[PDB]
């Protein structure tokens, strides 16, 4: 990575063995999942490409689910090319080489040159968006490795209507869908599999529940016991 | 985050696990409470949009409350930018820009936009603009979770007073009111409602007793004496 | 009525036989009804006071409802004439003398006055004008023979809210109330006839809130709500 | 509306009578459908701020409706502002006429300078962008609820198996679906009379199958729904 | 559309609602035998990508059918997307941006683009390739609402030699395969089909009979002549 330490300009150095043994020990115990995923931003802070390999060759476990973020890697790059013309003049005086795709990759791409475009000013964000790529790559073994759809839903013979809202948006993380699929999960399918006395409840809002009116809602009279004042 | 500088002018240092650890940790004991609003404060010293967009991610549970938190961002940002006009044309040499509803949102948020807003003089802390939304919004979710109003508390038929007390203070957290408005409180109600060992001793203190006359009020008051021990 | 010349000079054409053939689907079929008076509006664009005289001319339906509206007419252009201090005016050599109401509603002005004073610089618009009063005159014979008005509409006991806002609408169209009377009715007989949960809104929020905070109003349960827990 | 397009200097002209009554015609019929977006953006081809303006003032249903669209409109306008840039003060890179969205939406601009700005080569497109607040105004009366979810459709055994899907298509006009939801309905909704041997050919299909191969399928398994013949 | 293309005349005027009505009319009686594909040529005619957008989506009925057509021109977006070269070193760039799969279909391109590809010296060709892209989708519609298979077209025990040809043709002319299989077509399985006594009718004609006779000839089945047959 790049960091600043008592320096006067920025240092290149190694990811260290204690963050790669942090970062084993993370996909050990958690697989890949939605709370892994920023974890994995703040251990690839000012990344090279070279440190980004270094984290998915560190990897042992997961070996069929890494080989389909390759074909990921192979697809964003393959549109970052088509949709970013990769035809130039000559280099100017005061500048470097342009990133292609696989330049983000890291595959043509060197060490001392990887490193090179990054402290350059502006800096030409070589790791930031191949990190961006990986976070994809992640986010579809996520969804697979996720323990149960999300049209599945419903809500527990017992379960709190505000806990089943959380639990279906906690499903809902690492999900792809579109802002008004979003909204007709919420306002459709998580109402229509809920208790049927809280359904008619938010029956009586009409089109556009809120999620403030969803919060407030069913908290009547009769059922369970409640919690003792003095705890 | 962006970190104070010994050598030099603030400098970029990445987000720690154990700050990541050490948040979630409090959300285990206590969740989403008056506790954890200064917890996340203390945490948030020199953190950037995305450290502290990392801070919420990194959160497994407490999903449909961070919604609401979401709708909150999502409310503030739209009246800071019709609150604040957009200029027209560029900015002079040197200068920055106003932050944008986005820009403190998070999701145009970019390091060095975040190190010229921290370089510029006064510098700007964009992470305590965001920060102080986030706060703005766990205050609306404890309101969304609470039991009933806050002027409810509870008594047994034989308790001295003491935890009684404590539990009004602790019940009076989610809101901002006068500490003279919690004296009178004392007298209206808690001093009434005493049980009458407990009573008897409240009675001769004398009308305009002090907040700290009221600390040794009803200690040793009835009991099987005292099970405490020395440390 | 007029047509731009960018290479010479204006051309001024007769009215055309299409608009006046379109004239008449209109006229004929929505008569004592406001459906023909944005129509009109529309077939008026770039109209000279002749060419509308012409439109006039054209229409043999209702003599003495056309008569009513003639005399609506003659009495706005007696009143354009009192709205104006000095009649005659001295003005340089060679511009268009300053418009009377009888030279306004054309039979004291020539054509060449009316397309004279259009083409001025500044403009002065007595074609505009002209519509204006004849506009006046189609409301006026309207509400000769329906007197339905915005102060007469009471809405039905199972009927909630939606349909009376369309009624309130559709009646305002042609409608004849002076602006602090018009201004009483939604404060006063908009907000009585509203049904219960608009009602309370509206006695809060004012006329002068959103139409659609009104309009998500009364799709809830009568009564003000089943108790919240026993706590 | 502004004519002469790629013809050289563009002129104004009047809007056509059966342009508006196309218009009204869209209104009367096809209000609540998605039709009324693509028709309204032909018709408006070329029309100025009034000319929309003019479109609104001609049609009389569903005022409610309509005045939602006013709100929406009022709305818009001062929500492009705050995006924007806006011409403010006297001084001299400040004072000139630009196009703030009360001028967009055609309140305090007049015609002639519309005209001006929709002249200039390459044109400023005020009719346009004022115009997409008046799709939104109709998406959102589109967008207005309609009995008959997609969950309201399925396979029944008195028809074709491609009647039920074609009709699962309908519903999808103005409601909004994700590629895993309609996938679900070929597991769910929209096999549900589908023959033993014939379930398993959709299913070896599956995902990735597009909609004609699902509609080719079944010509050797199954009754007579299968291979699309009459009950 | 832009007209008069052919001498760089490139003249724009706006779809009539008469044309749009005209395509609805086609596609809900013409679209299921290839007519529709050159009334759809002509109409066509000088036809920019919002034109052809704005067509597709007036249509409003026939959605499964629409829905494959669409699947089909999105197909055909991806496939150009990924036929190009990625070019790289030195490129003379000239006027008008490379027009990518969804620039071509309207959706990443504005009429004022399209007005560029339109402009252009030669013209650029993205109406036309848009518009072929839907005729591939009108030619899977003709296979998909076919009644018969050009196999199974086989002289009626009641049906003349010249019903049986007229019939076996126009099947042939809707049939997708190549121009030899339709050559085979032709001239071996028409003459396989056609009933015996009109096959050894056929031997007798031979090269020697012109081929006027041939819709003459084999009488007498239906009963009497041709025309008197039974129905």
């Amino acid at each position: 990575p790049i960091v600043q330490n008592l320096q006067g300009q920025m240092v290149h150095q190694a990811i260290s063995p204690r963050t790669l043994n942090a970062w084993v020990k993370v996909v050990e115990e958690k697989a890949f999942s939605p709370e892994v995923i920023p974890m994995f931003s703040a251990l690839s802070e000012g990344a090279t490409p070279q440190d980004l390999n270094t984290m998915l060759n560190t990897v042992g476990g997961h070996q069929a689910a890494m080989q389909m973020l390759k074909e990921t890697i192979n697809e964003e790059a393959a549109e970052w090319d088509r949709l970013h013309p990769v035809h130039a003049g000559p280099i100017e005086p005061g500048q470097m080489r342009e990133p292609r795709g696989s330049d983000i990759a890291g595959t043509t791409s060197t060490l001392q040159e990887q490193i090179g475009w990054m402290t350059h000013n502006p800096p030409i964000p070589v790791g930031e968006i191949y990190k961006r790529w990986i976070i994809l790559g992640l986010n579809k073994i996520v969804r697979m490795y996720s323990p149960t759809s999300i049209l599945d839903i419903r809500q527990g013979p017992k379960e709190p209507f505000r806990d089943y809202v959380d639990r279906f948006y906690k499903t809902l993380r690492a999900e792809q869908a579109s802002q008004e699929v979003k909204n007709w999960m919420t306002e459709t399918l998580l109402v229509q599999n809920a208790n049927p006395d809280c359904k008619t409840i938010l029956k009586a809002l009409g089109p556009a529940a809120t999620l403030e009116e969803m919060m407030t809602a069913c908290q009547g009279v009769g059922g369970p016991g409640h919690k003792a004042r003095v705890l």
